[PDB]
């Protein structure tokens, strides 16, 4: 009869939060904490800090309007203990509470710490039902599978959600339409201007506090253009479904110098804090095709990314955690190059990627994977350091989705649990889907020499090094034949050029 103390973390700003459903507005109280422990666990991008904290403060006001009692502890409060557990104990000392209600979070280290907390009252933990697949449904699907592939999971979510289904058959007759016919942009096709949200009063105040207090964190805060409440986020989604969704897919993998956004949705930073809903989004995209405003392939490719990939990596993470976070399949022990933070690189494709990380805290999926991620796995950088960089510089970065994408797909450290194969590539690829190799100090058609493309030699060293391991996958074959046809002076050439580059790039 005392009431419930309900917690709401920074990435759970949703009205339908399982922790808030069934609240007694007359007895219960909601807790929201701006924690410097969570803000410093990594040194997140300045923009990621502004986004979360500005969204939280507005979300609280939304609850106060509806009649919710909300205890909001700011990062200014001189009594804020700085942690979730500390402020949980401080709330229970203020008044009486029957129990505590919360929703499982997206960080294993945190969700584990919280389950162990010794509290004077019981603590009920509920599942995060905003996701289309529950942690116990993925493990059921997985049982007995030699390898976990995404396409088969995807077909199972299409049949469960009913998206893009006409009867029991997939719209199209085919489940998937992704093809190999990718390419770069023409000389004359300029990408269209994208909609950026000007900071509202509250966002402006958070931006000022972050510029002053967190000056050491990575990235620039000027030009912040992310949405912070459902209204702003909805405008961003309307802009994508109307202007960009048709051509989505046509350019899903291309790359353009000084144009990081291209035809992407830019919704991950809002979706991951809950300002949007995954199901609602996929139904808008289907309605777009159903009604004739966008082709089917564009809609199926986009929807596949949300009910397929996004739900898949989460299903892996919780299934294999906490051992997943300690796996180093290739035994990489090299430091990260300094230009991953400073951007000072005559490699024009990596620099544009850090510039977009610095100025926009964003980079689309192909860049994170085939440039910086491909590189990180070629040089052989320790996976812990790679995870750090990806959790810092990007505004959509949370462990449950970052780690299976990086430790798994990009660098193969997990050993193929996520990706099935290493996405290793030479400079020929980047030249194929981008326009960097035009104005770069390096030659994309040279393998060795201080004017040659590092990706060429570094790629051939990654094959020779792990040749006897790649033979097992069966899909990394072809590069192994070319790994032959090599006069031992040729093979030996890139190996010392790889060592030279390594030492040069500062990775021992
Ligand atoms: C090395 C690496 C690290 C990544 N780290 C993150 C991360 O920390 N957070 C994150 O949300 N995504 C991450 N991704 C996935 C992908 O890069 C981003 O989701 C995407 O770039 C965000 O841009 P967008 O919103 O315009 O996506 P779009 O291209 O518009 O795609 C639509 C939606 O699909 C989802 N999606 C697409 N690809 C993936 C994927 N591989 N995994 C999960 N969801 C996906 C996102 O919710 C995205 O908003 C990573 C990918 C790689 C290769
Ligand atoms: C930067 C940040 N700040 C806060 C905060 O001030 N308060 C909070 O409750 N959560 C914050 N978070 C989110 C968590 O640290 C964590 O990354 C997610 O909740 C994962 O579920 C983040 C990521
Ligand atoms: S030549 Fe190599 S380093 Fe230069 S842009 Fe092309 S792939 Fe990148």
């Amino acid at each position: 009869m005392a009431g419930a103390l309900r917690l709401v973390l920074g990435d759970q700003l949703s009205d339908n939060l399982s922790a808030l459903v069934d609240a007694d507005l007359s007895r219960d109280q909601v807790l929201m904490v701006e924690s410097r422990v969570e803000a410093t666990a990594w040194k997140h991008h300045k923009q990621k800090l502004v986004l979360v904290w500005s969204a939280m403060r507005q979300f609280a006001e939304r609850l106060r309007a509806r009649g919710f009692n909300v205890r909001y502890v700011t990062l200014e409060d001189p009594d804020n203990t700085g942690s979730i557990g500390g402020e949980l104990r401080r709330a229970l000392e203020a008044r009486a509470f029957d129990r505590v209600i919360r929703t499982a979070c997206g960080k294993w280290g945190l969700e584990s710490h919280l389950l162990s907390l010794d509290l004077p009252v019981p603590m009920e933990t509920r599942e995060d039902d905003r996701f289309l697949c529950s942690r116990a449904q993925f493990a059921a699907w997985a049982e007995g599978r030699r390898e976990l592939r995404m396409e088969f999971f995807y077909r199972e979510m299409r049949r469960k959600t009913g998206l893009l289904m006409d009867g029991d058959q997939p719209a199209g007759g085919r489940w998937n339409f992704d093809a190999e016919n990718r390419r770069k942009l023409p000389p004359g096709l300029r990408p269209p201007e994208r909609l950026r949200i000007p900071p509202n009063p509250t966002t402006q105040t958070v931006l000022e506090q972050v510029s002053r207090g967190f000056d050491d964190h990575f990235g620039e805060v000027e030009g912040f253009g992310w949405p912070t409440n459902p209204d702003e986020a909805t405008a961003i989604l309307d802009h994508f479904i109307a202007d960009m969704l048709p051509s989505f897919g046509d350019w899903q993998d291309a790359m353009s110098w000084r144009r990081p956004f291209l035809w992407h949705s830019l919704i991950s930073p809002a979706l991951n804090i809950g300002l949007l809903d995954p199901l609602d989004i996929c139904r808008r995209a289907e309605a777009a095709w159903r009604e004739g405003r966008a082709p089917l392939n564009a809609v199926e490719g986009f929807i596949r990314q949300i009910i397929g990939w996004r739900e898949f990596v989460r299903g892996i993470y919780w299934l294999k955690m906490p051992e997943y976070a300690q796996r180093n399949a290739l035994d990489a022990q090299g430091k990260l190059p300094g230009f991953y933070w400073t951007g000072q690189t005559d490699m024009a494709c990596v620099a544009d990627t850090v510039r977009a990380a610095h100025d926009h805290a964003y980079a689309h999926h192909i860049q994170r994977l085939m440039v910086t991620g491909n590189l990180a796995m070629l040089l052989g950088v320790h996976p812990d350091a790679v995870d750090d960089w990806y959790m810092v510089v990007f505004a959509d970065a949370y462990e449950w989705v970052e780690m299976p994408n990086t430790r798994g797909m990009a660098t193969f450290a997990d050993g193929g649990i996520v990706g099935s194969k290493p996405y290793a590539a030479s400079g020929a690829y980047i030249d194929r889907m981008s326009d960097y190799c035009k104005g770069c100090r390096y030659d994309v058609k040279k393998r060795l020499g201080d004017d040659a493309c590092p990706f060429n030699a570094l790629y051939w060293d990654f094959i020779d090094r792990h040749a006897q391991r790649l033979a097992g996958n069966g899909r990394m074959m072809m590069p192994l034949r070319t790994l032959e046809k090599m006069p031992d002076a040729e093979r030996e050439a890139f190996r010392k050029q790889a060592r030279a580059l390594r030492v040069k790039m500062g990775v021992s």
